[PDB]
């Protein structure tokens, strides 16, 4: 049915332990996923190699964050060498929690996206504009500005998902998907514009999937708290 | 006295194949009595390194966040970090303040949360180039451990790290200085029990001429610690 495969990336954001863990990864293999979702699963960093062993190898696992080289003395990080060590095969890169608690900037972002895709990884990369700018009418400005430094350092879009997070927050998700291929195919191609999944981030449930989903430029989900919970399978299956 | 302290910072360096062969060689070494070691591997290693190591070495993150669970992709808990069998964690160095912008205020509400979880903690201080020659390091030295301080009710389970930032190549100066910093705004107890250990430039060569100054109480060491030097820095008081 859809134009472009369906994604949906699961992230744990900073929660849970082995035990609680361990009883979500259960769940999610007893799911038995469609092979028609792409399922991504984000755990906390210290649990990435703990994950990858128990998940279902048919759901890809993905860091949280990594930094821009390979080792180094940045004590706190990790590398997507370290990553791919571990079994996982995405990064979650330019979170909103990452630019505007952590305060990352536009070109390390960057950075971290060509080093990233240099190593083998996929990676999510996430913008989205805050209350402020929403209230400002500068949406497209500060999502076109944050796309172009991804697309900067995007040789290769297969390996690359956008996530738009509204983080002020017809649909209006739609609207902006559709603003977002549109710059794709203006300043990319036409090809990266029809063929990049572009998902929704935020607050996205059980209750809004399906509605969410059926919009022609919404291609999949970047879940933060159900992605912790029963209905996270509900969501994988919200094309069905 | 008190009890000589090293720690290995890996700092984000090494694989699985590559820390299993550094961690045998730590198992295989005989660490000294009344030395407590502490490693500390990248973060999606904490775990394989706990399991791997010998429980005569403790393990510690490289760091961790502020409260128990919540909405911050990209970090971890106390919490998580008792859950993988560490028990330590090294907080404010020099690298998170400088490279990753963590102000003063941030590290001191993670070495209380820290604290409270259960975890012990090697909470680092240090000079930049520029405040050293400018004359100010005691000052910004000072400054860093008083918000440290607000943050810690119970010192038994604090280490107090000395990065001179610029020391890549005195000590002991520096050392003194904390040490009665601790006195007057502390207590004389606290004062004398409380280990500031060393986090410049340490490796085989230099160790046991620092170990030997009277206020350093060992190591927080860096490059060196992925190296067989570090067992003959564990044996600095030997
Ligand atoms: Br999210
Ligand atoms: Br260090
Ligand atoms: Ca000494």
């Amino acid at each position: 049915a859809p134009s472009r495969k369906f994604f949906v990336g699961g992230n744990w954001k900073m929660n849970g332990r082995k035990q609680s863990l361990g009883e979500l990864i259960g769940t999610l293999n007893a799911a038995k996923v469609p092979a028609d979702t792409e399922v991504v699963c984000a755990p906390p960093t210290a649990y990435i190699d703990f994950a990858r062993q128990k998940l279902d190898p048919k759901i890809a696992v993905a860091a949280q964050n990594c930094y821009k080289v390979t080792n180094g003395a940045f004590t706190g990080e990790i590398s997507p060498g370290m990553i791919k060590d571990c079994g996982a095969t995405w990064v979650v890169l330019g979170h909103s929690e990452r630019r505007h608690v952590f305060g990352e900037s536009d070109e390390l972002i960057g950075q971290k996206v060509a080093h990233a895709l240099a190593e083998g990884l996929g990676v999510i990369a996430c913008i989205g504009e805050k209350l402020d700018e929403r209230e400002a009418g500068i949406t497209e400005k500060v999502v076109f500005e944050q796309t172009k430094v991804i697309a900067d350092n995007v040789k290769d879009w297969s390996k690359v998902v956008l996530a738009y997070e509204p983080v002020w927050a017809p649909q209006p998700a739609q609207e902006v998907h559709e603003k977002l291929r549109g710059w794709l195919k203006s300043n990319v191609s036409d090809a990266v514009a029809q063929s990049t999944r572009i998902i929704y981030g935020g607050s996205v449930t059980g209750a809004t999937c399906k509605e969410l989903a059926s919009q022609p430029d919404v291609d999949g989900f970047l879940v933060g708290g159900a992605s912790l919970k029963p209905e996270f399978v509900d969501i994988i299956n919200a094309k069905q």
